[PDB]
């Protein structure tokens, strides 16, 4: 009957955090985390792309429309994330290690508190240009 | 016998258009819409990757010559697409909504009319750098 | 005395034109302006860089508050501008081809009646990544 | 048990090639390479991006540490392929066209004899901004 | 003569910061930093262009052999910047707001230390995509 | 009067080159340029924006039309530099070392051949994202 896409939408938040976890020693976390371990922390200008699939509509031509992405994407990560130092203003992040993975698992479980069951397709977080994480709810 | 890759070429196409349905009233083409609704139009610089996949050629290396593409896409995007105001320029726009999700569609479906069978894997388009559409023939 | 820097911010819009001068009969116009006179339009995603410049404030530590220059463009480029057909919704364009140099230009003037006097530096506008025009109020 | 997900990092190079088979003619090599055949040789700034994809781990928050992929990274693509003549300079290449194809092929080879069984998950080659290669191991 | 020219390099540094000055009070500081003041910080990729100018030397044919340009950056924007919290890492900041015009300035007097006189032409700090400073030592 | 502005445009060449000076040994070419003096070569991908400035037509609302500026570049730049080995088939390269600064100043005398007097303003060379030269004829 009808034709399926995939609608992606791209944002950027910025933040501040400090990976670091409190089952490794002073030490261990240095020599795992590096520079990434620097006591007073460091940020990023965070990129995400959100991909939602579904059939094209045949009267709109839109699988979702972008206005109500927008939306759902201002809730699930600018309110919580933008400008916001990761480890100390995000409770999920108060137990989790704030690396680019758990970012993208967040992200994620947001958009699915939110969106149509089956919308979400994937959640693609650039930590920098060079650093990216792709997560499709596996 | 053959190792198998997927090669992709990027184009990008200036065109006008505007988002409306004649099967909605004046109003909810604007609720819809929004901005993109706007009665004169507006346009972008569209962006398209597409990608094909196929075997190495063991002589060649390739898995389709790369000016072979570019004439492809010179065929089924450029001449059609490029500089051109898509609703009025396009009958294929006649009677179908405009939206990012419809122009990958048609532009895959003008790929097919071209490309040797089961060559064509993805058409990727970028409305703006922000709103992307992947339609792979579902 | 205090330092004094230059401040850029950028901002994109999407709107149509066609390149078209009353003054020229079809054929010239054709000459002229090529695959941009196409009677029906064409469009781009356009992104603009406006600078201003001035001393860094002793408190602040801002040449001008971005949050005032983003005002600024929104009232100046964003409103008049964004999806909008350039030679039918905007005044200015009656009878000024809407070329990049035009469009500069136009942004300038915008930017004139609402800045401080002296503040405006320059204004770069990309009709598309390869074509750009600087206009320095010369 | 554990979530799973896909790492990257983008890397680039500088290289020079010449798209020549010895199987063809000197004539159906120009008829085929085009330009890439001019004798003398021509160069790119090849981005690659690598993806591995596992298992999150629960202490650190890594599919695999950055640090480990760069030095991967360093090992299969830098050392070998950095600020080099891919023809005369890759013992691979004496045989094999130069091809996006076959560099991306190249790395997915080199990768796999130094990362963990099942890590590696896609190799991207940019050749230029326009041509690319997704090469996944089949 | 000798034909003069401007050489660049680009750099990029991770960092967060909080928009705050001491001499403003609770909602001052507010009212002129918005969501830049948030009191746990937030953070950036900064991109940093460093331009020289001089001779291109006649044998050489460098304005500044890159390599030497690499090693002033290193020392005057990575070491100190880099993976480092703006306000509380870098003494310059303890009491001067870390604006991204003040970000320009430190940068510019910091390689003022380790070039050769007359030798820095310009500094352009991207604090994101979209807000950009140039500092010229004026 | 009439207004002036800046006119830019931007293309892309592929080229490979050797840094290197028979007015230096072995041992000082390797010394001075380190990875770039790769006995076989290696290459980039050149970005060259091209600036020239005047007065905007009244009439046409260009500084310059575009299509003779994409045919100076095709002529000056394009045609004697793309898929070129640069020290072997430019013949200017024959006794001048191939720095991006010596390519800047080659593009910059080929378009002063050709442009009408006064018109180029500025010539930019990427010899990739994070090595740039600019050149004004100084
Ligand atoms: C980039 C740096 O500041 C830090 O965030 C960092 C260092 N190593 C990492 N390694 C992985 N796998 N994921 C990360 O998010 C990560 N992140
Ligand atoms: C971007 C804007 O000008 C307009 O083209 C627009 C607005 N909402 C949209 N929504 C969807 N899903 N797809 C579109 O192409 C789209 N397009
Ligand atoms: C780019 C093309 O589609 C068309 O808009 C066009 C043709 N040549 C041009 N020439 C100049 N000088 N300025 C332009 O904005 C311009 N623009
Ligand atoms: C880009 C050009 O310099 C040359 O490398 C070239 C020309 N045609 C090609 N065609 C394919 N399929 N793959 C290539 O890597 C390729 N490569
Ligand atoms: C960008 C925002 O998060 C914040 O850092 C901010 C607020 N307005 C600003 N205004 C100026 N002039 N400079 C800045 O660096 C600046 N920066
Ligand atoms: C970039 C590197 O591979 C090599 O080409 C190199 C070495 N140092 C350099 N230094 C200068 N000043 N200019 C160059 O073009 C240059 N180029
Ligand atoms: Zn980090
Ligand atoms: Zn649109
Ligand atoms: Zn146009
Ligand atoms: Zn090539
Ligand atoms: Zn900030
Ligand atoms: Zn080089």
């Amino acid at each position: 009957l009808r034709r399926r896409a995939r609608l992606s939408r791209l944002v950027s938040f910025s933040a501040s955090h400090r990976l670091h976890s409190p089952s490794l020693s002073a030490e261990e976390n240095l020599k795992v985390f590096g520079k990434c371990n620097n006591p007073n922390g460091h940020g990023h200008n965070y990129k995400v792309v959100v991909t939602i699939h579904g059939e094209i509509d045949p009267v709109t031509g839109m699988v979702m429309n972008l206005t109500d992405l927008k939306e759902y994407m201002e809730e699930a990560i600018m309110k919580p994330l933008d400008h916001k130092n990761l480890d100390l203003d995000v409770p999920y992040f108060a137990d989790v290690v704030s690396t680019t993975e758990n970012v993208a698992v967040y992200i994620w479980e947001n958009l699915q508190r939110l969106l149509p069951v089956g919308a979400l397709y994937k959640v693609k977080v650039y930590e920098t240009d060079n650093n990216i994480v792709v997560y499709k709810g596996e």
